[PDB]
């Protein structure tokens, strides 16, 4: 129910987070097959085959029968080690992006949480507006009944009333909308959520921008991923270099053989050579090769890896400019939130005193209760529009921390301190 | 001209629909080559080759003249069947997404069709606004001429007139833009389109939400595609399992070769063995093999397929909760459309009576005709903003029908029933 | 500083432009390896291997020792030439898109610049608004001090003041934002930028739209790229046709051999055949093959390439509809800009005369100076909202020129003519 608990149940409800985790699992597991080729290749084959050599040596008839194990083991080829390193760095990549997605979950969660509150706010306010305009219409109606005014005004207040009805329904509708938005990252409905403890609000001042810039230089996930991409490009480079490598290898195998000769040609002077055999063999030995020159195969690849490299570096710098922009913008947004909160506070005070004034106006009955509710309307609107400003302060409070690439459950707990009273959702 | 006919010509004018159709054609045709490998592989590779030995067995010249056909046919390998099933499911995928795109074309079609209707409205009424403000400029002008109100007001009205002119030009401009928007899907410019039969609106109540839930769950295209994706992942799993398959084979080949001999070394005791060859051959037989352990080849792939599976499943549930969200939101939007239509109707009646009232004001001339056209302004603005609301009702109709995964020409035919009088576009 | 210089320093600062450049370098360089296969394949693969017979073959140990260079050279396979042509066309593609981004850098570069100007504008004027409202607060305050009015008004003016303060901070904030936006393209902060020379502002009429269309047919980069895609699809088609090609080839290689015998079975009646032999060889000759029939390999591929072709064609027409839409829309936007500029000009004149009027009002003291500054507020707001309109005129100019697929530094120079006075940024 509390934002913390909301994070808790939602910690498993997210598929994409779990999806990404599983993807990381795919990467780390893929490292295994990345290690695989270096290991020896035990194998087996078998065959049977009749043959008939027509023409010249025509009339011979020869079935053939054989089977063999074939162990093989390459030794010298660093390219596989290279690919292994690629797999490693890619794994680190997947790790980082996974953490990123975690932070994303945090953000979305908090956002969706606040939206419900805001919807409740607008709901109630639009309601009070409804009643106010309603008795406005009733008054005006009665005023026509005694004939003081033109019918046109009656229809006017009519239109006001219908309009505000639409305003009710759309808002109430937005309520459940946001509710389902919450279920989207939960899979569960919630009857109620804790109200903000506005009385104990934190008007915390921002840290100086430069240190934040430093921490940003140190620990944004994205730029880190860029650097990993760069190093990976370097790995691609040496992998392109790998083509020049001599390929030391070692075969090892044994094989049975049968083959029973037949046909009239075998008859007469078989000379043992035409006789059926039972031979078997245990071949084992080195294998090796070297490309020397291959039409410029391993040449263009080099430059390709190079362009890939420098381009990746460009992406890195782009990320750099990006994080600078983002963090500054966030900081600034926080300040904006501050000032806005100030303004709306004062507005609250204003509408309040105005309200009390008009209430006194009804105290000796100078006005109508309707008007009192008009001031009441302005009052509430100002109220949780100010609350809205506070939540915006919170969101910015996360974004800057998000900008750092840091974030944790603990910040959300600090948020959880802010919550207070239970509040029914619908 | 009518929305139905517009859809009719639209059915061929769309490239992307036809594109997707042809893509389905590709997906189906590819199933054929998916069936292909099982078929026998006939072949030929005759060639000639000189040879000149040296060192130890130096000086014995020769030249082979090989020529042989090679039919081949493996029998046991389920992995290919697996890939066939994959291709099948892929074809189902392409099918589903194709139908989806059809619905998409429908939606966009009706949308663009309505936008024109709206722009016409805004155009006309804006024009009336132009005339009204104009004659205000004239009145105020003359009022300066007789020496009354200060020049500043004159320039004010001037600004009004110029501003509203700009509004005209941008209005007309948007009109032709929308016309082109229509041509974009149609490839045709249309001088005129049918007006809505506003007199006979359909105030249908929405069905209870749960039934719609059950239906859409039963037949949404997207989630269906997800399920196909999951099944495909399972197929990938058995395909990973396929690496344990022994590979039964059957070679079948034949042909002749003539290696003529030459060189001085052949001279002396040729022993028939050094005579020129003239042999042919008819080899045929099985070629079995089983991989045994191979460094963990067919291992990591298993878990990879597994993670692929579960992640796909997570996507499935994701899309599930998603469509729940969407359909509820749609229902809600429809209700909003209802209430809005109500409100604007009443606003229409109101502004109308206000109009008639002021007209009566001019009946003894208390006002100016411009004022009457101000009431007229608010009037028609209200009118076809209400029309706009009705179109929104239509769009929501198609949307709720869309989330079902249903949709067809028929609802659009009912929309065609909604249409009435011809109206020139520009 | 001037827009031209800004473009100049920026012209190298862009990563993505340089990125695309290097990518073009890749596309070109890859043509080399595309040419590569036709070249001769020199090679080598020496190796050594022990052998030990058993069962009938038992007791005759040996160890083969082989070494051989291996040149190879294919003669006839058009598919390689085909793929070469593919690579060529791909190079053309990367070229074109590179040109696209070359325009893209320009557009944004103007955009942010004008945004900076605008931000400066709104900033200053908001400041003036601040001072005005401030003195209203002071007036109302003092008025309460002598007690002419209710406290509620005091709080009202209070609220106005805090609000406008918030507007200041967000304004300044937006200023620095835009500054950083500029740095994003440049990597450099800028103290100052040239003011527009509004006095000599251009108002050229657009060329008639049809001529612009014929011009459009010439060289939009996008559509050209589409046509290249089509031709590429055709190349894919002939490449599918290339599976019918007989594969004429030429083997050419030489190698030595040693192979030493061992074992007691070799002893006795060796018959020369059971003796060590240091043979060498110089094999050379033709190679050839032809598929005949392969289970429908090169069949489904044909239809596949065909579908690829037609789909590409559909994309081409899609691009056609696209460019028509965009160019007309641009033209229209220009017209809108014109009329808007007209309107705001007149508004400026109006507010000006109103200002002078009220100034005269203070000349004999009929009003507060604050009010005069209110007119001042409306004044400047109108002023550089009009400026904003002029920049929109410029942006539209660049847009329509962009739709042409044209654009150059020279148009930006023509823009550079428009600039005038130096202006500090913050």
């Amino acid at each position: 129910e509390n934002l913390m608990q909301v994070y808790q149940q939602a910690r498993l409800s997210n598929p994409e987070l779990r999806k990404s985790a599983a993807d990381r699992d795919a990467a780390f597991e893929k490292i295994n097959e990345a290690r695989s080729p270096l290991l020896p290749q035990l194998g087996l084959g078998a065959d049977y085959t009749y043959s008939n050599g027509y023409r010249d040596a025509n009339g011979i008839n020869s079935n053939a029968t054989s089977a063999s194990l074939q162990l093989t083991q390459s030794i010298f080829d660093m390219s596989k080690w290279r690919a292994l390193t690629l797999q490693e760095k890619a794994a680190g990549i997947q790790d980082v992006t996974y953490q990123t997605d975690q932070q994303t979950l945090i953000l979305n969660t908090a956002t969706a949480y606040f939206n419900v509150l805001n919807a409740i706010d607008v709901l109630s306010y639009t309601q009070a507006q409804k009643e106010a305009i309603y008795r406005q219409l009733d008054q005006t109606t009665q005023r026509f009944n005694v004939g003081l005014v033109a019918i046109t005004d009656v229809q006017n207040a009519r239109a006001q009333y219908d309009t505000v009805l639409a305003n009710e329904l759309t808002a109430r509708n937005n309520l459940d909308n946001a509710v389902e938005q919450l279920r989207q990252i939960t899979g569960n409905y919630y009857p109620e959520l804790a109200a903000l403890n506005v009385e104990n609000f934190k008007t915390d001042k921002p840290q100086p921008v430069n240190a934040l810039l430093k921490e940003a230089e140190k620990r944004n996930l994205s730029l880190l991923q860029a650097r990993l991409s760069q190093d990976l490009a370097r790995e691609q480079i040496r992998q392109a270099q790998d083509g020049h490598l001599p390929t030391l290898d070692l075969t090892a195998s044994t094989g049975i053989s049968d083959t029973s000769y037949s046909g009239s040609k075998t008859r007469g002077a078989a000379g043992t050579q035409y006789d059926d055999s039972n031979m078997g063999q245990n071949k084992v030995g080195l294998s090796f090769s070297l490309p020397i020159y291959q039409g410029g195969m391993v040449n263009s690849q080099v430059k390709q890896a190079q362009y890939n490299f420098v381009g990746a570096s460009e992406q890195l710098e782009s990320a750099h400019r990006s994080v600078v922009q983002t963090v500054r913008s966030s900081f600034n947004n926080i300040n904006a939130s501050i000032s806005s909160i100030n303004a709306y506070k004062q507005a609250v005070v204003s509408a309040q005193s105005s309200l009390d004034a008009m209430e006194a106006g009804y105290s000796v009955g100078t006005r109508t209760i309707v008007d009192v509710l008009d001031a009441t309307t302005t009052l509430y609107n100002a109220k949780q529009e100010l609350a809205n400003a506070r939540y915006n302060y919170l969101i910015n409070q996360l974004n800057i921390k998000s900008a750092l690439g840091t974030l944790n459950e603990q910040d959300l707990l600090a948020l959880n301190n802010a919550l207070s009273k239970p509040v029914s959702t619908n």
